[PDB]
Parts: C-alpha cells; structure tokens; sequence
C-alpha cells in the first residue's frame, strides 16, 4: 500500500508493506551521496539487510536525541564535503528518525531525507514532518517541520520488536483509533483483545495502515499544530510527564496519559467514561500497571483542546492511583 500527501506543493509517498526495503534504492540514484544514519541496535539487527552512501552509527533510541550528538554528526557528515544533494536515510524507530530529520533539516539548509521506519511507533512519527531532538529542559524542545522526500515503510522489520516495543507501539496505532472513532476503537479493541494476539502481530498491518490514514488527514489538514494537529496529542499532556520521570517507554506513558485524559474529562463534561473498562484493557493487553492546555474526549467525535486547574488534575490522579 502506498498513501501520499495532499498539499498543494512538496508532497511524499507512504509505502507500507512487507519488504519495502527496496524501494530505497529506487531514490538513493537521484542523490550524490547519502548517509544511511542507522540506529546502534537497529544495525545489529539489521545490519546485513543493508550491505556514495555511508552508513552512520548514532546512539540507540533517545540516547541519539542530545544537542551534543546533533553537533557531532552534523560536523562528521560536513566534514565528508557534501552537496544540498544529499540524502539522510533513517533506518530506525522514532529517535533516529527525528535526530536524522533535524540534522537533514538542518544540514545546508535542509537535504533530501528518506524515512525508513522500523517500529510500530513509527508509523505515527515518520508521518507529519515533525523532527527534532531534546533539551536538557525537556522533551522534543529544539527541532523543526520538514517533511521527508518519501517514506518506506517495510513491516518486516517489525517481526524482532520485543513485547516491550510491541506495547509502546500500540499504544499509537489505538491513540489513532481511539481519534478515529468510537467504530474504529471497538472494531479494534475485540482484535487485540489480549497479549497473546497482540504479540503475535495478526493483522497489525491494517490497523497500522488505518493509523497512518487518520494522522495522514490531519497533518494535510494541519500541518503545524494551529489546529486539529492538536488532537494528535491526545493523553501526551500526562504522558510525556510520567515518561520524563519514570523513564518508561514513550507508549507506555501515552496509554496512561489516555486514561488519565478520560479522567479529565469525566470531572469537566461528565462523559461518562467506563475507566474500569480502559483500565482492564490495558491489563489484558499485558502494560505494566506499576490553565494547563489538554487534548480531551468529551465523546467518541467530540475531541477539545482546553486548559485545566491543578485542582481537576489533582483529582484526576488521586482517581487514577486507585487503579
Ligand atoms: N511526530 C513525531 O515526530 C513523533 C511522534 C511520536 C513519537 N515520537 C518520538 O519517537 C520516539 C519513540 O518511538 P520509538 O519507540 O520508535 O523509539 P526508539 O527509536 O527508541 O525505538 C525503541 C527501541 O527499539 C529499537 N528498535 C528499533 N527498531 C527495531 C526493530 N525493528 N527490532 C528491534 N528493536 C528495534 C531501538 O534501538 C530502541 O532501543 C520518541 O523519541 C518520541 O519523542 C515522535
Ligand atoms: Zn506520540
């Protein structure tokens, strides 16, 4: 499958599926040299599947993400007298995809970037342009919109991600449907009723695809976050904190930022959200249980970004720390 932005200029390709490897080198002629900045673990794992293009190796995850590695590899790829012909190839999950695309956004001005994706997460940051790294403040601080010449999309990688990523991925793939509708949320929650089914990667592919379709609306629709792009940041607002604390993994944290946002909106709008029902989802699905602006569900098709006192933030943990 293969979707494609519709803006009115500067489009690119989506290539989902299994073995899409091979639409990389379809580009890479089209470019004078090319790096193929590969996550440390990712080329353990892959190294083979790859053997004028340079293959560099940056950090594993998040450890990439520092002001300090951005100044390194941008001057190690400089120092390789490079063109604004050049292309940055991802190959990696989330982390190596931002850094990449903040160093191919800023190296000469912006290069030629390919997204190769190889997690369950990515499916969600490979689309929409967003890349960057952190700051010793916080999460995502410093980074830039620039959307990729393409992105490809193999499924294949997919099939060595531990259960660990496997969750923290999913975590995404149900955000998008969870914003998608209250249709596509029980369609895909009797799927991936439990760990076992989830593990095993059944029919991931669909429901991935689905994810990227919904996002793919709304960053057409809102490329940069002045609007609807917001909702995409549904339970990120309690999320991206339990994260930066408890360092667990990004869609861990979004799963219970998700159920802390149903909280939130239950004290406000009184939506009448089964928690238990969310709660014992998670459960079975194997996570481990152990003004402030938010993106809220007062219903399934009724999503509102709006500010919060400490006081219903305050009450809205007190409720979660019961589960
Ligand atoms: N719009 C956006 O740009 C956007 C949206 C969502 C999340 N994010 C960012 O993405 C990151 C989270 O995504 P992530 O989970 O992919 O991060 P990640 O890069 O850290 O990948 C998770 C782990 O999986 C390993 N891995 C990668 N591919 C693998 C494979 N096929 N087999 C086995 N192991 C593999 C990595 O080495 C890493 O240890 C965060 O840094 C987050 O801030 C950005
Ligand atoms: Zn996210």
């Amino acid at each position: 499958m293969k979707l494609q932005t519709t803006y009115p200029s500067n489009n690119y390709p989506i290539y989902v599926e299994h073995g899409a490897i091979k639409y990389i080198g379809t580009y890479l002629n089209q470019f004078d040299q090319s790096f193929l900045l590969i996550d440390e673990y990712v080329n353990q794992y892959f190294a083979n599947k790859f053997d004028n293009v340079h293959k560099v190796i940056i950090p594993a995850g998040e450890k990439t993400k520092t002001f300090e590695q951005y100044q390194e590899t941008l001057e190690y790829i400089l120092s390789h007298h490079v063109t604004r012909n050049t292309a940055i190839i991802a190959v990696g999950g989330g982390a190596t995809g931002d850094f990449a695309g903040f160093v191919a956004a800023t190296l000469l001005r912006g290069v030629h970037f390919i997204q190769v994706p190889t997690t369950i997460l990515a499916h969600d940051s490979s689309v929409g342009g967003k890349v960057g790294i952190n700051s010793k403040q916080g999460k995502n601080l410093i980074g830039a919109f620039y959307r990729p010449t393409a992105v490809i999309y193999d499924l294949d990688f997919l099939k060595t991600l531990p259960f660990k990523q496997i969750l923290s991925g999913y975590a995404e793939v149900y955000k998008h449907a969870l914003l998608n509708g209250e249709s596509a949320t029980q369609d895909i929650e009797q799927h991936f009723k439990d760990r076992e089914i989830l593990q095993s990667l059944n029919g991931m592919d669909k429901y991935i695809a689905k994810g990227i379709e919904t996002k793919l609306d709304i960053v057409v629709a809102d490329e940069k976050e002045q609007g609807v792009r917001k909702f995409l940041n549904l339970g990120h607002t309690f999320g991206h904190a339990v994260e930066y604390y408890h360092k667990i993994p990004h869609g861990h944290a979004v799963m219970v930022g998700i159920i802390y946002q149903f909280i939130v909106a239950n004290a406000l709008f009184d939506s009448k959200h089964d928690i238990s029902h969310y709660i014992q989802y998670l459960i079975q699905l194997g996570y481990p249980l152990d003004g402030v602006q938010m993106v809220l569900m007062r219903q399934f098709g009724d999503i509102v970004v709006q500010h919060v006192d400490q006081l219903t933030l305050q009450h809205a943990c007190e409720q979660l720390k019961t589960y």
